[PDB]
């Protein structure tokens, strides 16, 4: 009766389906997969990448960046929603091959430094290669690259370092406020009385209100289905996309129902 | 045509077969599995653990330590042969649950800090939870716990930070010199002209001579089969065990044959 | 006209005046200096140290711990108020010589990992040897050592990771609720519109209310003068000590006056 | 009788005397001070900086890089001789302000990660802000930036991670082999029987032979006086410069004399 073997982190095949760069605004591009968002913001002084997806997506990301005329040495900054394997997986490999830096808050940095191990809910089940953060950012801090300002909005819940990023881009001259809001889900979490996260419910509640008040004309999420995006229908991907209010209100309804079922 | 899924690190079932603590000397015990060595040295001022095996062995290690009258808070120091998943796997979990410290050289420390990721030969294929080293030790440095001196002997090759540990114990009063020598294998390595390890062959050659000159009456290895140990036959486990000269000489014969076949 | 020389971190001589262990409760002791608090909590399963003072106090701390019958290997856990040189200075040296672990939140951990460098207000002016945290704790998390529960209460302001610790001890059988509240000062900080700390005022306001609602019968602070302690008059040190309400209310009056003067 | 105050790291005024960029080859420049070497190698795909000097030199380095038409975002890689405060001081500040990466061996990385604290000989007396290495390099490894190959040559002694860098540049078309060899001194070290460095003498001896066999037409050192450079007389700075053989032979004569005097 030997000990169990190690189990790999397996995801749906749609999370790993490569796609060509889909344009979101004049400078913003989706270069991830069909069910995983990886945003590229091209500026005059370099490129900014938000999230990266699964650890085995680093090659596909460099391929799409090459398609957009972005050399590896042109990636300046990597920003993250939260440091889980399905969103910050290839961060370590992308740092070695691009010369980019990583900016994240303290909670995302310490989780990223241990490769997502010792998770508050998942333990060591979802482990990815570790990476270090080069710049620690605070709530409301502005990160500027090539004349584009990225404002961080802390929204703890899914992870203690969950962060929504807001920036203003154009769409044929007309400005558009983009809000890349992190996930507001809690799959299988113990919500009430968690010894590892004593103030989990209070953080989620404050994060719901944080998402509602985000300056947003167009909303994106790490998982495109969370905001009703569909990267498969390229030009009509943002057809039935939710607002910031509709996204936070829908997430809280599932949170209260899950919280009430946990008490039973 | 989606990207490939992540693949888990799977080993032979004999590597994960738990075993009761097998005694090696008056203070040294084997508390790992049948095919993975994990040594416990009980002193008057605490316990010392050398290696830990696979990442899913932390519970079994604490079980055997409990059998030897060693509380979790009694583990003082964790020493390592080399920082691969099949030998330093549970180091991170053991640090959280025992209050122990880790002593290793700089090369083992940096590899352990990134959880074995970005390996010089294996890449990210063999990843385990990361852990940090608390004390950096040099070649020939002595680590003393409870009146027992542990001397480090650098033997780079399998990893840049491969280390053999020598200490003197007793066997019913009579002293015995124990040498825990690291692995001298190179499974599937590119030996000649490796860009990641330009001086690999020269390090192996110097390590062969380092193992031959080790003060040793009884030899152990991370994999017991490498030194002809058989943990299954408890009392007769050290029956046909190799000397330090026979172990290094046998490893070099396989190295030259592998090196010559690589040139063809 | 050469560049300026490096300037050392110099403090008042009263901050470095060694003192004998002054008892606070049945298990709590002050073993720091006259103007720097360093608390030792002796339990049945080991000792807990809160803060350490200046970096050159590690020897004095080990001397006082020896006076209390606490061996170096008996220090199990180091807790911190905030990671500045005058309170977490000797943490690195104490870890090497005691085999203890450090528990702190993510913000204190990342600041401690870079030795207090790149401070949000002080820059590199107050640098101390770096140390790594072994356990990351959340707001409201309980840390138990030897049957004594230490509850963390986040109170950001002086530093992003400022933490107040509450635990219940006895005084000749009768229980006493002790609250070790961090500093609520802001010496020379830019309060409004700080690019490195955009939500500084809002964090201070929430920290004032956090301190008022602390379960507390006896209050201590990293600097004893902040809570009207006087370690010099040993038995009557806690004579005119402030409550939690009086301490937070007095700190906010100075914060509003400083905030109003900054606007002028 | 209070504890002693912290003492700052003070150096000679000539170590902090700023100087204009002095040219060494077609792509190599000295942009440090008169008595501290900081080399800038301008390539078509970015700039490479070797060492930085004292921690308070980051501003002067960026000033000279601006004079050479090198923007902060054009610094790609920082290489180091050894990680002491007088040579890797501003590395942390330069990483925050340039977007560059650091490549160093494991021994230099772990020393740089703790800001030079816990030195094998100096203790905590020479502390500088900590920085992390992004790429770990081995002995003989080649680092290529903009078509220029930088080969690492390990020469342990002054520090365990001391490294000499060799690269080929031109001087009006004609190629020149440049060897930036680390310091071979040992000021006040205990050479024989050092518990922190048991194989110190053997490392120095092997480093002497490593320096003699360096491919070198022009030799530079972290301290220019060690190789008889004089940055003050700009055009004639390399007048009486030593060869690699003359530098290693002169260093070993002082090592044997110091070693013999230590035995007395
Ligand atoms: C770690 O990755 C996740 N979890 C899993 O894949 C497994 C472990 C699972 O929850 O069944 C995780 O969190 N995600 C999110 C999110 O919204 O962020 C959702 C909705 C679920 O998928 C990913
Ligand atoms: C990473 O673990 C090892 N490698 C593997 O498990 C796979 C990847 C394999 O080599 O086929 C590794 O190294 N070991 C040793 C050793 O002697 O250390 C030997 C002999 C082979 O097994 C383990
Ligand atoms: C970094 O140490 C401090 N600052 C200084 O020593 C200098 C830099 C200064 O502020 O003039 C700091 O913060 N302290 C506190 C506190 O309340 O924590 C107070 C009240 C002032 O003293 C220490
Ligand atoms: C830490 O910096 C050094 N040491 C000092 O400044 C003091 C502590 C001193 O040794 O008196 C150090 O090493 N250097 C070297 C070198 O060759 O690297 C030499 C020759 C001496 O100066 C610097
Ligand atoms: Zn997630
Ligand atoms: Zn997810
Ligand atoms: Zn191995
Ligand atoms: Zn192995
Ligand atoms: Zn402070
Ligand atoms: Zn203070
Ligand atoms: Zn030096
Ligand atoms: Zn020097």
């Amino acid at each position: 009766a030997p000990l169990p073997q190690l189990r790999a982190y397996t995801v749906d095949a749609s999370w790993l389906q490569p796609m060509a760069p889909l344009q979101v605004a004049d400078h913003t591009w989706q270069i991830g997969t069909e069910d995983l968002t990886a945003l590229l913001v091209q500026t005059a002084e370099g490129a900014v990448l938000l999230d990266g997806g699964m650890p085995q997506m680093a090659g596909h990301l460099l391929d799409n960046m090459k398609l957009r005329g972005v050399a590896p040495q042109d990636l300046r900054l990597i920003l993250l929603s939260h440091a889980h394997a399905d969103h910050a997986g290839p961060v370590a490999e992308l740092k070695r091959r691009t010369g980019a830096h990583v900016a994240a808050n303290a909670e995302t940095a310490v989780l990223l430094a241990r490769g997502g191990s010792n998770d508050l809910h998942f333990g060591d089940g979802i482990t990815y290669p570790p990476a270090s953060a080069d710049r620690i950012i605070m709530d409301g801090e502005v990160v500027t690259v090539g004349g584009i300002a990225f404002t961080a909005h802390f929204m703890p819940g899914h992870t203690p370092g969950s962060t929504a990023w807001t920036w203003t881009d154009t769409r044929d001259g007309k400005p558009v406020r983009i809000a890349y809001a992190d996930s507001l889900s809690a799959p299988g979490y113990q919500l009430k009385g968690n010894p590892r996260y004593p103030r989990l419910i209070e953080d989620y509640k404050r994060s719901f209100a944080t998402v509602r008040a985000l300056p947003c004309d167009l909303l994106l999420t790490p998982h495109p289905g969370a905001s009703n995006w569909n990267y498969a229908v390229g030009s009509k991907a943002s057809a039935e996309a939710l607002t910031c209010n509709a996204y936070a209100d829908a997430a809280e309804k599932k949170f209260d129902a899950q919280l009430a079922r946990e008490t039973a």
